[PDB]
């Protein structure tokens, strides 16, 4: 017959994820010769990640994509991705080459079966800055007594509240009304994301904070991906990793042109000094040890040998 897949996730038009999904379409389509046809819900279509990845994972939706952070939803082991600072942009390709290749990428789909969800695509998303409204914020002691959008990740509330900062859990399709009816006075993310959906309207300031590296983490509901002849399985697997290869290549260029757009609406964009970044790495350090008995430790060292 044919096979029609749905497919739901959260982020904007042109956004890197989004764009991964529209080449993962494209790929299935071309693989299965017109045979299967993934169906994109994007942009909150159908919700923010956490309704969606539950429609997925009750079989109500066939797949879903939620961040890393949202995904604690489902499962604790998620957060160590979530741990401030266990990883910086300068050790990327190390960390790709664990989930792609390693043990690491082997752990994470063990954790995904044991929720009854089969991972396709480990979609790069990006590393966090912090951004505000209104109040000029240049280092780690500015984002005292703001009050920050947040995901669902328990780690990302223990950091606002380690930071000083007052966190607010907020969807993300209900987010840009938050801040422009002033219920927040900032929020972390790409500037690729805030970009991509208009949060720049409403943005003043940002940091190069890169506290918080997300994924965005494209799963099937394993009952319908169980379900399917062999040869498609291998269809959908082989189009996530071709997509992948493509969608991280995309990501930097996209992220530079949000930077660039940021400047250019007037946006002040502070890069924080290496003592400035030490002093938010410590002061977010210890939220490591309060998750120490939700996240195993074999898998925060798996991590943290990609950043040796």
């Amino acid at each position: 017959k044919r096979i029609n897949i749905r497919l739901a996730h959260p982020m904007a038009p042109g956004n890197n994820v989004t764009v991964g999904y529209e080449k993962f379409k494209e790929l299935v389509a071309e693989k299965s010769n017109g045979r299967v046809r993934i169906q994109l819900f994007g942009n909150c279509m159908l919700g923010s990640d956490r309704v969606t990845m539950e429609a997925a994972q009750r079989g109500t939706l066939e797949m879903a994509s939620s961040s890393s952070p949202n995904m604690a939803n489902f499962s604790k082991q998620w957060m160590v991705f979530d741990l401030p600072y266990i990883t910086s942009p300068e050790h990327q390709q190390k960390l790709y080459k664990a989930i792609d290749d390693g043990e690491l990428g082997k752990k994470l789909d063990e954790i995904a079966a044991s929720i009854g969800l089969k991972p396709i695509m480990y979609s790069e998303y990006g590393y966090r800055n912090f951004v505000t409204t209104k109040k000029p914020i240049k280092t780690a002691d500015d984002l005292k007594n703001l009050k920050v959008r947040t995901t669902d990740s328990p780690i990302e509330v223990a950091v606002a509240a380690a930071l000083g900062m007052a966190p607010t859990p907020i969807s993300w399709g209900e987010t840009y009304t938050a801040l422009q009816q002033g219920t927040v006075d900032g929020e972390g993310n790409t500037f690729s994301l805030l970009n991509d959906a208009k949060h720049t309207e409403v943005l003043k300031y940002a940091i190069d904070s890169a506290h918080n590296y997300s994924m965005h983490l494209l799963m099937m509901n394993k009952a319908y991906y169980d379900s399917l002849p062999a040869n498609v399985q291998q269809i959908l697997t082989e189009a996530g990793r071709e997509a992948l290869t493509y969608q991280r290549s995309i990501t930097s260029e996209l992220e530079k042109k949000a930077e660039d757009a940021f400047i250019e609406q007037g946006i002040t964009v502070t890069r924080l000094s290496p003592e400035e970044r030490a002093k938010l790495v410590e002061r977010t350090r210890p939220v490591w040890d309060k998750f120490k008995d939700d996240i195993p430790a074999e898998l925060i060292k798996l991590v943290q040998e990609t950043q040796q």
